[PDB]
């Protein structure tokens, strides 16, 4: 059966369900017996052609910790497959905001400080997400988590048209134009911050292309009747996240730092 280090050390319980980057299974440690999420990432998948490159990024990540940051436990092998040990948790950001279809600012603000506390740690260590979306934060009472954090550099994320409308919504200028650094995760946050808000998309569209033209020009507006009773300070925060220009976008830290984060912490 010439089975890998994984199948040795650990053996399905059932699957999850489909990720961004392959199948997702419940898996029971054969000697601790404590469950993981594991993921299973098609070697195919590899942005690097140098393994080694990959397991060290993944060796830093294992090393890092935070409460808002879901936990990289180990990486396996096998002839086809990687296997990204993670935390086991219990819905996404996204399901919530079906639900609630709007925010108030004090609920927004606790589960997006959260955030930016994550963000700001993982920066602090030169790590960008890249893939910040309500789908990738995890929630039940308050505690937030985001999942996959430094993975999409390593691996290649599915790209069928549900993938791609959705990166559409949150992909930030310069990403498009070629290049990221860590304040393409600024942006991102900042458009679900506006969805939380609002319950609407800051650069919207019926398809892809649509969407990714506005998020081009950068252009968004406060106009929708749901934002005249918002603050000043949320609209000032949005204004400074979603700055066109990196350079002159705000920090991770000056997120979590924003008067309006403050107000209601």
């Amino acid at each position: 059966y010439f089975q890998g280090t994984f199948a040795e050390r650990y053996n399905i319980v059932c699957m999850l369900g489909k990720g961004s980057f392959g199948e997702v299974l419940k898996c029971k440690d054969r000697i601790t017996q404590q469950e993981y999420a594991v993921k299973v990432i098609n070697k195919a998948s590899a942005k690097n052609k140098d393994t080694s490159t990959i397991l060290r990024e993944v060796e830093l990540l294992k090393k890092l910790d935070h409460p808002n940051i879901m936990k990289l436990f180990e990486i396996l092998e096998d002839s086809s497959s990687f296997y990204i040990v993670g935390e086991l948790y219990t819905g996404e950001l996204f399901d919530e905001i079906i639900k609630r279809k709007r925010f108030s600012e004090h609920d927004a603000a606790r589960i997006i400080k959260q955030v930016f506390s994550g963000i700001t740690y993982m920066h602090k260590h030169n790590i960008v997400h890249r893939d910040l979306k309500p789908e990738n934060i995890l929630l039940k009472d308050c505690d937030i988590k985001i999942i996959d954090f430094g993975l999409s550099t390593c691996f290649q994320q599915n790209t069928k048209m549900k993938d791609r409308i959705g990166t559409a919504y949150y992909i930030a200028p310069e990403v498009l134009r070629g290049t990221y650094d860590e304040k393409c995760d600024v942006w991102s946050a900042g458009v679900i911050l506006y969805i939380l808000l609002s319950g609407t998309p800051p650069f919207y569209g019926k398809n892809e292309y649509d969407i990714l033209k506005r998020v081009e020009t950068g252009k968004y507006a406060f106009d929708l009747p749901q934002w005249r009773t918002i603050s000043d300070d949320a609209k000032d925060l949005i204004r400074k996240m979603l700055t066109f220009h990196p350079s002159l976008r705000i920090t991770a830290t000056q997120c979590l730092e924003h008067p309006w984060i403050q107000k209601y912490s």
